[PDB]
């Protein structure tokens, strides 16, 4: 049901005007990651903003399920991006493009999405000693009026999350100002 949140944005991600919601967009993923840390699988989440002014984050934890999901007939990743925190569904919903890379069980994964639609299905293209799960994703133009990320609204609800969530190393880059902030207590 993306469909419904792009036509009521404002009802899924918060005020699509005043940078509240597009900062919600990097904190939806994030709390994702922050969940794996509090269930003991992740210790590390690498946040960047992008010269292109896109956002990854990166954790380190189990890497979302790539089984095929019996009830959908696609990956269970495929179904956690693309059908309605909020969750990634939103987040994917309301980005022009979406990139998902899952590292899990020896293993790389990859879908990349535009308007939460899938481009492919979701792909193994390689092999990793690592779990953990990458999402990068462009915040769409057409839904938020500013789409430009603020590194310091970034860095005070990271620096809280830290806190909240001693043991969690969060990294937070922004390459348009080769800046990078380690939160570690
Ligand atoms: C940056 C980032 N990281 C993650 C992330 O790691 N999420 C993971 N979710 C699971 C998991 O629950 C799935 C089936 C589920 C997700 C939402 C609601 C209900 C169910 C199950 C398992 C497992 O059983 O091994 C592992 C993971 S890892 C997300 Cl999402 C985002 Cl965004």
């Amino acid at each position: 049901g993306l469909d419904a949140v792009r036509k009521r944005p404002g009802m899924y991600i918060g005020d699509t005007d005043d940078g509240t919601g597009l900062h919600h967009m990097v904190f939806e993923v994030v709390d994702n990651a922050i969940d794996e840390a509090l269930a003991g699988h992740c210790d590390e989440i690498i946040v960047t903003i992008h010269e292109d002014e896109s956002v990854s984050v990166s954790d380190n934890g189990r890497g979302i399920p790539t089984d095929i999901h019996p009830e959908e007939g696609v990956s269970a990743a495929e179904v956690i991006l693309t059908i309605l925190g909020v969750g990634v569904s939103v987040v994917n919903a309301l980005s022009s493009k979406l990139h998902l890379t899952i590292y899990r069980a020896g293993q790389i994964h990859e879908q990349e999405y535009h308007h939460g639609d899938p481009q492919y299905p979701l792909r193994v293209i390689g092999e990793t000693d690592n779990t953990g799960t990458t999402v990068r994703f462009w915040p769409s133009a057409e839904t938020f009026s500013q789409t430009i990320f603020n590194v310091e609204i970034l860095a005070r609800r990271l620096r809280e999350l830290s806190f909240l969530n001693a043991g969690v190393r969060i990294v937070l880059r922004d390459e348009r100002i080769n800046l990078e902030h380690v939160y570690d207590y």
